[PDB]
């Protein structure tokens, strides 16, 4: 997942959801 130009937080891990993706 590094194809947008943000980072979530370090240690968490690329999770998709029901509204989308996002960061667990």
């Amino acid at each position: 997942c590094g194809d947008a130009v943000y980072t979530c937080r370090p240690g968490q891990t690329c999770c998709r959801g029901l509204h989308g993706y996002g960061c667990c």
